[PDB]
Protein backbone atom coordinates (compact mmCIF):
# COMPACT_ATOMS: atom_id res chain seq x y z
CA UNK A 1 0.00 0.00 0.00
CA UNK A 2 2.68 2.80 1.29
CA UNK A 3 5.94 1.59 0.65
CA UNK A 4 7.62 4.29 2.40
CA UNK A 5 5.74 3.02 5.84
CA UNK A 6 7.86 0.16 6.45
CA UNK A 7 5.94 -1.96 8.81
CA UNK A 8 2.85 -0.73 8.47
CA UNK A 9 3.01 1.69 11.12
CA UNK A 10 -0.27 3.60 12.15
CA UNK A 11 0.66 7.34 11.78
CA UNK A 12 0.52 8.26 15.60
CA UNK A 13 3.76 5.58 15.83
CA UNK A 14 5.71 7.58 12.86
CA UNK A 15 7.81 10.04 13.20
CA UNK A 16 6.84 13.83 11.68
CA UNK A 17 9.36 14.23 9.41
CA UNK A 18 8.39 10.76 7.67
CA UNK A 19 5.13 11.84 7.60
CA UNK A 20 6.09 15.46 6.21
CA UNK A 21 8.09 14.44 3.71
CA UNK A 22 5.19 12.41 2.91
CA UNK A 23 3.12 15.29 2.69
CA UNK A 24 5.91 16.77 0.45
CA UNK A 25 5.81 14.39 -1.69
CA UNK A 26 1.50 15.27 -2.59
CA UNK A 27 2.23 18.36 -4.45
CA UNK A 28 4.49 20.14 -6.97
CA UNK A 29 6.21 23.19 -5.32
CA UNK A 30 7.45 26.32 -6.36
CA UNK A 31 8.94 29.49 -4.44
CA UNK A 32 6.89 32.87 -4.73
CA UNK A 33 8.03 34.71 -1.74
CA UNK A 34 10.80 35.72 0.67
CA UNK A 35 10.42 37.62 3.72
CA UNK A 36 12.43 38.44 6.93
CA UNK A 37 11.38 37.61 10.73
CA UNK A 38 9.52 40.26 11.11
CA UNK A 39 7.19 39.55 7.75
CA UNK A 40 9.11 42.43 5.36
CA UNK A 41 9.14 41.35 1.78
CA UNK A 42 12.59 40.78 0.37
CA UNK A 43 11.36 38.73 -2.66
CA UNK A 44 13.20 40.82 -5.24
CA UNK A 45 16.15 40.15 -3.34
CA UNK A 46 15.94 36.85 -3.34
CA UNK A 47 14.82 35.56 -6.37
CA UNK A 48 17.68 33.02 -6.37
CA UNK A 49 15.96 30.69 -3.84
CA UNK A 50 13.21 30.33 -5.60
CA UNK A 51 12.19 27.48 -7.77
CA UNK A 52 9.96 24.42 -8.45
CA UNK A 53 10.53 21.41 -6.37
CA UNK A 54 9.36 17.29 -6.65
CA UNK A 55 9.98 15.19 -3.45
CA UNK A 56 9.60 11.72 -3.38
CA UNK A 57 9.45 10.87 -0.01
CA UNK A 58 9.81 6.47 -0.52
CA UNK A 59 13.18 7.19 -2.30
CA UNK A 60 14.29 10.80 -0.50
CA UNK A 61 14.33 12.23 -4.03
CA UNK A 62 14.28 16.02 -4.68
CA UNK A 63 14.80 17.04 -8.08
CA UNK A 64 14.87 21.18 -8.71
CA UNK A 65 13.35 23.19 -11.58
CA UNK A 66 13.05 26.12 -13.38
CA UNK A 67 9.62 27.77 -12.45
CA UNK A 68 8.85 29.79 -15.91
CA UNK A 69 9.90 25.70 -18.01
CA UNK A 70 10.02 23.20 -16.04
CA UNK A 71 12.93 22.45 -16.97
CA UNK A 72 15.04 20.55 -14.27
CA UNK A 73 17.77 23.09 -12.98
CA UNK A 74 19.87 20.01 -12.64
CA UNK A 75 20.08 20.15 -8.95
CA UNK A 76 18.71 16.62 -7.88
CA UNK A 77 19.59 14.60 -5.00
CA UNK A 78 18.52 13.16 -1.45
CA UNK A 79 16.02 15.38 0.92
CA UNK A 80 14.32 14.42 4.42
CA UNK A 81 12.39 16.30 7.26
CA UNK A 82 14.36 15.37 10.32
CA UNK A 83 12.34 13.38 12.40
CA UNK A 84 11.09 15.97 15.05
CA UNK A 85 9.73 14.21 17.97
CA UNK A 86 12.33 15.28 20.49
CA UNK A 87 13.81 18.29 18.42
CA UNK A 88 12.69 20.75 16.08
CA UNK A 89 12.15 20.13 12.43
CA UNK A 90 14.41 20.95 9.79
CA UNK A 91 14.70 20.24 6.05
CA UNK A 92 17.84 18.40 4.73
CA UNK A 93 19.40 18.66 1.24
CA UNK A 94 22.23 16.52 0.00
CA UNK A 95 22.78 17.33 -3.53
CA UNK A 96 23.98 14.54 -5.12
CA UNK A 97 24.98 16.55 -8.55
CA UNK A 98 25.92 20.19 -6.80
CA UNK A 99 28.11 19.05 -4.45
CA UNK A 100 26.34 20.91 -0.96
CA UNK A 101 24.43 20.45 1.82
CA UNK A 102 21.39 22.86 3.30
CA UNK A 103 19.89 22.35 6.48
CA UNK A 104 16.87 24.78 6.18
CA UNK A 105 14.97 25.01 9.84
CA UNK A 106 10.80 24.15 9.28
CA UNK A 107 8.48 27.77 9.59
CA UNK A 108 5.49 26.16 7.42
CA UNK A 109 3.88 22.82 6.51
CA UNK A 110 0.57 23.30 5.95
CA UNK A 111 -2.05 22.38 2.70
CA UNK A 112 -0.77 24.45 -0.53
CA UNK A 113 2.21 26.23 1.96
CA UNK A 114 5.92 25.01 2.68
CA UNK A 115 8.18 27.38 4.16
CA UNK A 116 11.64 27.17 5.64
CA UNK A 117 14.52 29.62 7.50
CA UNK A 118 17.52 30.04 4.60
CA UNK A 119 20.38 32.48 4.14
CA UNK A 120 19.24 35.38 2.28
CA UNK A 121 19.73 39.23 1.92
CA UNK A 122 18.26 42.22 2.62
CA UNK A 123 17.64 45.60 0.58
CA UNK A 124 21.97 46.51 1.54
CA UNK A 125 23.44 43.14 0.19
CA UNK A 126 23.50 42.25 3.83
CA UNK A 127 23.49 38.45 5.09
CA UNK A 128 20.19 37.66 7.03
CA UNK A 129 18.16 35.09 7.66
CA UNK A 130 14.70 34.66 5.58
CA UNK A 131 11.70 32.54 5.09
CA UNK A 132 11.47 31.12 1.89
CA UNK A 133 7.88 30.91 1.43
CA UNK A 134 6.89 27.95 -1.57
CA UNK A 135 3.30 27.23 -2.63
CA UNK A 136 2.32 23.94 -4.31
CA UNK A 137 1.21 24.88 -7.89
CA UNK A 138 -0.47 21.39 -8.11
CA UNK A 139 -3.19 19.90 -5.76
CA UNK A 140 -6.86 21.58 -4.35
CA UNK A 141 -7.46 24.99 -4.24
CA UNK A 142 -8.34 24.69 -0.50
CA UNK A 143 -11.25 27.10 -0.50
CA UNK A 144 -15.14 26.50 0.27
CA UNK A 145 -15.99 23.33 0.42
CA UNK A 146 -16.53 21.11 -2.92
CA UNK A 147 -18.57 17.87 -3.63
CA UNK A 148 -16.70 17.79 -6.70
CA UNK A 149 -13.51 19.41 -6.55
CA UNK A 150 -11.42 20.42 -9.59
CA UNK A 151 -7.67 19.76 -8.34
CA UNK A 152 -5.01 21.29 -10.09
CA UNK A 153 -2.79 18.22 -11.98
CA UNK A 154 0.86 17.50 -11.44
CA UNK A 155 3.20 18.16 -14.07
CA UNK A 156 6.45 18.20 -12.81
CA UNK A 157 8.92 14.62 -13.62
CA UNK A 158 12.17 13.33 -12.47
CA UNK A 159 14.54 13.32 -14.99
CA UNK A 160 16.53 10.44 -13.79
CA UNK A 161 15.10 9.48 -9.94
CA UNK A 162 16.81 7.56 -7.68
CA UNK A 163 19.42 4.86 -9.04
CA UNK A 164 18.30 0.92 -8.30
CA UNK A 165 20.44 -0.38 -5.38
CA UNK A 166 20.97 -3.84 -5.76
CA UNK A 167 24.26 -4.55 -3.60
CA UNK A 168 23.76 -6.70 -0.84
CA UNK A 169 26.21 -8.60 1.64
CA UNK A 170 23.69 -9.74 4.25
CA UNK A 171 19.93 -9.46 5.14
CA UNK A 172 17.97 -5.83 5.24
CA UNK A 173 15.17 -5.31 7.12
CA UNK A 174 12.79 -4.08 5.55
CA UNK A 175 9.85 -4.99 8.13
CA UNK A 176 11.16 -1.57 10.27
CA UNK A 177 12.44 1.77 9.01
CA UNK A 178 16.41 1.97 9.34
CA UNK A 179 16.32 4.15 11.51
CA UNK A 180 14.57 2.48 14.34
CA UNK A 181 16.96 -0.58 13.54
CA UNK A 182 19.99 1.67 14.03
CA UNK A 183 19.06 5.09 16.24
CA UNK A 184 15.95 3.05 18.83
CA UNK A 185 14.96 5.10 21.27
CA UNK A 186 13.07 4.45 24.35
CA UNK A 187 9.28 5.73 24.91
CA UNK A 188 10.81 8.83 26.56
CA UNK A 189 13.06 9.52 23.85
CA UNK A 190 16.23 8.23 24.98
CA UNK A 191 18.63 6.74 22.59
CA UNK A 192 19.30 2.99 23.34
CA UNK A 193 21.94 1.92 20.68
CA UNK A 194 25.23 2.58 20.05
CA UNK A 195 27.67 0.89 17.33
CA UNK A 196 31.03 0.19 16.23
CA UNK A 197 32.72 -0.18 12.74
CA UNK A 198 34.31 -3.59 13.11
CA UNK A 199 35.82 -4.53 9.90
CA UNK A 200 36.40 -2.69 6.42
CA UNK A 201 36.52 -5.57 3.79
CA UNK A 202 36.84 -5.74 -0.20
CA UNK A 203 34.21 -7.39 -2.45
CA UNK A 204 35.63 -11.06 -1.76
CA UNK A 205 35.16 -10.48 1.85
CA UNK A 206 39.48 -9.72 2.53
CA UNK A 207 39.94 -7.59 5.76
CA UNK A 208 41.48 -4.56 4.17
CA UNK A 209 41.09 -2.19 7.77
CA UNK A 210 44.31 -1.43 7.63
CA UNK A 211 43.97 0.41 5.15
CA UNK A 212 40.44 2.33 5.82
CA UNK A 213 41.11 2.83 9.32
CA UNK A 214 39.24 6.26 9.47
CA UNK A 215 36.08 4.89 7.98
CA UNK A 216 36.04 3.09 11.88
CA UNK A 217 33.73 5.14 14.38
CA UNK A 218 31.99 4.48 17.59
CA UNK A 219 28.65 6.01 16.48
CA UNK A 220 25.47 6.93 17.53
CA UNK A 221 22.23 7.87 16.20
CA UNK A 222 18.77 9.03 17.59
CA UNK A 223 15.27 8.12 15.47
CA UNK A 224 13.47 10.90 16.87
CA UNK A 225 16.03 13.78 16.01
CA UNK A 226 17.43 12.39 13.63
CA UNK A 227 20.99 13.29 15.23
CA UNK A 228 24.01 11.08 14.64
CA UNK A 229 27.16 11.82 16.01
CA UNK A 230 31.09 9.89 14.94
CA UNK A 231 33.82 9.39 18.28
CA UNK A 232 37.00 8.12 18.47
CA UNK A 233 36.31 4.09 19.17
CA UNK A 234 39.44 4.07 21.17
CA UNK A 235 38.98 6.81 23.26
CA UNK A 236 35.45 7.83 23.02
CA UNK A 237 35.76 11.63 22.13
CA UNK A 238 34.28 13.34 19.47
CA UNK A 239 34.96 12.85 15.71
CA UNK A 240 33.88 16.58 15.20
CA UNK A 241 31.51 14.91 12.64
CA UNK A 242 27.76 15.10 13.67
CA UNK A 243 24.58 16.28 12.32
CA UNK A 244 21.52 14.61 10.65
CA UNK A 245 21.15 11.06 9.13
CA UNK A 246 18.17 9.58 7.33
CA UNK A 247 18.24 5.59 6.11
CA UNK A 248 15.92 5.92 3.34
CA UNK A 249 14.74 4.21 0.31
CA UNK A 250 13.27 0.73 1.45
CA UNK A 251 16.26 1.25 4.01
CA UNK A 252 18.69 0.69 0.80
CA UNK A 253 21.11 3.97 1.45
CA UNK A 254 22.09 6.04 5.04
CA UNK A 255 22.63 9.98 4.01
CA UNK A 256 24.06 11.95 6.43
CA UNK A 257 25.37 15.51 6.65
CA UNK A 258 27.68 16.89 8.77
CA UNK A 259 27.76 20.13 10.30
CA UNK A 260 30.72 20.36 12.16
CA UNK A 261 34.77 20.54 11.58
CA UNK A 262 33.94 19.07 8.31
CA UNK A 263 31.34 20.02 6.01
CA UNK A 264 30.37 17.57 3.81
CA UNK A 265 27.38 14.98 3.09
CA UNK A 266 26.82 11.74 2.21
CA UNK A 267 24.66 9.09 0.66
CA UNK A 268 25.94 5.50 1.04
CA UNK A 269 24.10 2.35 -0.15
CA UNK A 270 23.28 -0.13 2.57
CA UNK A 271 24.41 -3.91 1.75
CA UNK A 272 23.25 -5.51 5.18
CA UNK A 273 21.51 -4.17 7.81
CA UNK A 274 19.99 -6.05 10.76
CA UNK A 275 19.84 -5.43 14.91
CA UNK A 276 23.10 -7.60 14.36
CA UNK A 277 24.78 -6.02 11.73
CA UNK A 278 24.76 -2.86 9.24
CA UNK A 279 27.25 -2.43 6.20
CA UNK A 280 27.49 0.11 4.05
CA UNK A 281 29.75 0.52 0.74
CA UNK A 282 32.03 3.14 -0.73
CA UNK A 283 35.52 3.87 -2.79
CA UNK A 284 38.23 3.22 -0.24
CA UNK A 285 41.37 1.26 -0.30
CA UNK A 286 43.24 -1.69 -0.33
CA UNK A 287 46.71 -2.19 1.10
CA UNK A 288 48.53 -1.59 -1.70
CA UNK A 289 47.19 1.76 -1.90
CA UNK A 290 44.72 0.93 -5.07
CA UNK A 291 41.09 2.39 -5.27
CA UNK A 292 38.64 -0.11 -4.54
CA UNK A 293 34.94 -0.84 -3.67
CA UNK A 294 35.14 -1.37 0.67
CA UNK A 295 32.34 -3.13 3.13
CA UNK A 296 32.30 -1.09 6.32
CA UNK A 297 30.86 -3.37 8.53
CA UNK A 298 29.04 -2.43 11.72
CA UNK A 299 28.36 -3.96 15.16
CA UNK A 300 26.57 -3.41 18.83
CA UNK A 301 28.93 -1.68 20.28
CA UNK A 302 30.26 -3.87 23.64
CA UNK A 303 32.90 -1.10 25.04
CA UNK A 304 32.11 0.69 28.41
CA UNK A 305 31.83 4.02 26.33
CA UNK A 306 28.27 5.84 26.46
CA UNK A 307 28.85 9.58 25.18
CA UNK A 308 26.55 12.08 24.71
CA UNK A 309 25.60 14.41 21.60
CA UNK A 310 28.04 17.30 22.07
CA UNK A 311 25.52 19.28 19.92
Amino acid sequence: DNPNNLGDLPEYLRSVGIRQDEGLSEKDWAGTRVYDRNGNDLTDENQNLLHAIKFDATTSFYEFFDKETGESTGDEGTFFMTAGITDVSRLVIISETKNYQGVYPLRTLYQDTFTYRQMGKDKNGNDIEVFVENKATSGPVYGRPQPYPNNRPRTLEFTNGRRAMTEQTGQIDVNRQGDEIIGKTSFDGTPQLLWNGTKVVDKDGNDVTSANQNFISLAKFDQDSSKYEFFNLQTGETRGDYGYFKVGNQNKFRAHVSIGTNRYGAVLELTELNDNRFTYTRMGKDNEGNDIQVYVEHEPYQGTFNPEFTF
